[PDB]
């Protein structure tokens, strides 16, 4: 509609983005793309990433900028950034320790040695994560926030790719609160067609 | 003080927050520690990361949380998130790629010359990115100081020192377009003169050990 997502079901930083469209309630049109070097593409997101935000043909190129924006031009509820200046910047915190302790460390793996070594960066980002989340129900608290599209979004893919590296071992095992969450972010409608269009497309290109 | 600020001035996001801070006026404490991940740390700073920022006992420890925290709490001018959602998008953006794609790839050297050389083309797609976002009119994303100069001074004059070491007529800094008057603009300014200077004093110390 007035907005188009462009990015493929496959990646977690489009999905994120997505969750908090979804649960806007907004009108928007998916565009199933991969990421490209492209010199056309480069002009609208410079890294050659996905996700890509367009509206009013302008463009939006970080999963980061693009829920701060949406956030900000859609103020209505459920606020992606808690109006409490505290339960914001934990919210904040919440995705960053996500990505960028979590995810990016993860994506090592996705070799004995740093199988090893990544095991260890994940437990120390998990048991620090443990400090700040709430589960109650939601990830920071008891309403969707942005920290709900981070979480969802890249624990679901860190909890599944990594089951079979660490069949008893898995850092994930010691998130308290986290299979019981991803549980009932499944019973609703947003991130349950999230995860749909994730594993369509997981069966489809195997 | 309302403000404590936990992080010693030889880190380039402690930096950053100071240099918030500093823009905007705001009386602090900086209290000199470095990372750390003893459990009483922990408490405070789950990663074991500095810089933290102390206000009425509670703790923010990310810097992007802490400066959107500051932004929000202290409006006052400079606004590090522009008023305008297209120009905060532009900031946000420009700021990412200044620590995600230029700055994380610069730590593996910094902090195999074959390394050396992937880091290289690294920073040199980022550089070639970052260039169409950056405006330098005379500030990084336009013509006022938002949160992209927090991250910008802080994070490419740390990365132009600490890798002419490295890529002697090779430096991907030197691909920025603006960069080197930019630096020169804002060293004329009291905010960043003094982040530069504490950071100065402290270098100069330690290393003397
Ligand atoms: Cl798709
Ligand atoms: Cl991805
Ligand atoms: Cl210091
Ligand atoms: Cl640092």
């Amino acid at each position: 509609v007035m907005i188009k997502l462009h990015g493929a079901s496959i990646s977690n930083y489009v999905n994120k983005v997505k969750l908090g469209i979804l649960e806007k309630g907004l009108e928007y049109e998916q565009i199933r793309i991969a990421p490209s070097q492209e010199e056309d593409f480069l002009k609208i997101s410079p890294m050659g990433k996905i996700p890509v935000l367009e509206m009013d043909g302008k463009f939006i190129f970080e999963s980061g900028a693009i829920l701060e924006f949406l956030d900000t031009i859609f103020p209505q509820t459920p606020k992606l950034i808690p109006e409490d200046p505290w339960e914001a910047a934990r919210v904040r915190e919440i995705s960053t320790i996500i990505e960028t302790y979590l995810d990016i460390p993860a994506r090592r793996i996705y070799s004995p040695e740093i199988v090893e070594e990544v095991h260890s960066t994940l437990v120390k980002g998990i048991k620090a994560l443990q400090r700040v989340v709430r589960f109650s129900p939601y990830i920071a608290g008891n309403v969707f926030t942005l920290a709900d599209c981070s979480g969802f979004a890249h624990l679901s893919v860190l909890d599944e790719e990594l089951r079979p590296f660490y069949p008893n071992n898995h850092p994930l095992d010691l998130l308290n609160g986290w299979k019981e969450y991803f549980v009932f972010m499944k019973t609703k409608a947003g991130p349950a067609l999230v995860e749909k269009d994730k594993q369509i497309l997981k069966k489809i290109l195997a």
